[PDB]
């Protein structure tokens, strides 16, 4: 509260190891859905069904201006991506199981970086 702070965690490194983080997802094999938006135009259904569209470009270019408050508003758009391919994506499809695959490889590199 008002002049009562908890002590301060050191978070000057956040932006550095969610870049590399990025990296490594962009350079997962099965990163290939969601390396660029799903294009709106040819993909029926999306634009009407995923209200909040992510991928790792756009992540990507949020991250290189500014535009993540924290390391929680990373994590959650990261994470958008993947809620996004369950939601569109039968689990037995390759873009299912690259979508479980790239969310298990992201939670343990956040586990592992930052908790």
């Amino acid at each position: 509260s008002m002049s009562v702070k908890k002590p301060k965690r050191d978070d000057s490194k956040d932006l550095a190891l969610c870049s590399m983080i990025l990296t490594e997802m962009e350079t997962h094999e099965d990163a290939w859905p969601f390396l660029l938006p799903v294009n709106l135009k040819l993909v029926p259904g999306y634009k009407k069904v995923i209200k909040k569209p992510m991928d790792f470009s756009t992540i990507r270019e949020k991250l290189s201006s500014g535009q993540y408050p924290n390391l929680e508003t990373f994590a959650l758009d990261v994470r958008l991506v993947f809620d996004n391919c369950e939601t569109f994506n039968e689990d037995d499809s390759d873009i299912g199981r690259a979508g479980h695959n790239m969310r298990k490889y992201f939670e343990k590199k956040w586990t592992d970086t930052f908790k």
